[PDB]
């Protein structure tokens, strides 16, 4: 199963490339760029109940997950992998060759992930890079039109914001595997909280989110920003020293939960800066 509605805090960080890029596009190219993202989520959150299936059925905290139960069959989540994977290389396609050329590697990172954790730990990055493909499918949803050759549409992409991105779901994901510790360990799969236990996480989570409000920041000076972005920039740069806070103070949960502010203030902040 997959709910189409939290796609919607995935859209910002795609149109932050497609900005921070700045190369030109036009509403019909910011469509697809959300269809894109709806496709790649929906094929994603299929496939990784569908290859987490085996131990999801184990788990306490996954029996209650979707055909675990059996309220859905594989069938019919086949069919929205199939059917996500379409209408994302759908709108691919109908916006640069760049974007329909880099696809398969997109789609392909989106579909790895979930057995990251059966081959190494840290599957929390790849768990990252796959937020950080969203900014740079952005990113090259722009500068393919208008633009010339790879070099350009690589030169293109907000890479600060790409690894920015990218180490902030790593560092909560982190944090959020701590109540996997204990299954994760036994049945074998991957962990960095697995590797080094909740204080050693933590610490490895700080040292992430560390360097991503870095990042966020040296993109000012660098993309050069401005005044509402400088404040966005701030207050995701709160939001991630939060969940910090909250989840070394045990409490994890609403740590976990706090960061859907980041999404809602990007996108806000992009909402107003336009006006």
């Amino acid at each position: 199963l997959v709910r189409i509605e939290h796609t919607i805090f995935s859209l910002p960080f795609a149109y932050v490339g497609a900005l921070l890029s700045r190369y030109p596009f036009t509403l019909a190219d910011a469509i697809l760029m959300a269809a894109a993202v709806v496709g790649l989520r929906m094929a994603g959150m299929a496939y990784n109940n569908i290859a987490d299936l085996d131990i999801d059925r184990l788990n306490p905290r996954t029996a209650k997950r979707p055909l675990v139960v059996g309220a859905v069959s594989l069938r019919e989540a086949w069919a929205l992998v199939a059917a996500g994977s379409a209408i994302y290389f759908a709108s691919a396609a109908l916006l640069n060759t760049y974007a329909l050329l880099l696809s398969p590697l997109v789609l392909a990172i989106a579909l790895t992930y979930p057995h990251a954790k059966r081959l190494h730990p840290l599957p929390h990055l790849h768990l990252g890079i796959v937020l950080g493909s969203v900014v740079f499918g952005g990113a090259v949803a722009a500068s393919g039109d208008e633009a010339s050759s790879l070099g350009e549409v690589l030169r293109s992409v907000p890479w600060l914001y790409v690894a920015a991105v990218s180490l902030w779901v790593a560092g909560f994901d982190t944090i959020y595997s701590i109540m996997d510790i204990d299954f994760d360990r036994s049945h074998g799969l991957g962990s960095i909280p697995a590797l080094l236990g909740p204080k050693g996480a933590l610490a490895a989570s700080l040292a992430m989110h560390a360097a991503a409000v870095a990042l966020f920041i040296a993109g000012v000076e660098a993309y050069g920003l401005g005044a509402i972005a400088t404040v966005s920039t701030a207050l995701t740069a709160l939001v991630i020293i939060l969940v910090q806070a909250m989840a070394w103070l045990g409490r994890v949960k609403e740590s976990f939960n706090l960061n859907l502010a980041v999404p809602i203030i990007i996108g806000a902040g992009i909402i107003v800066d336009m006006l």
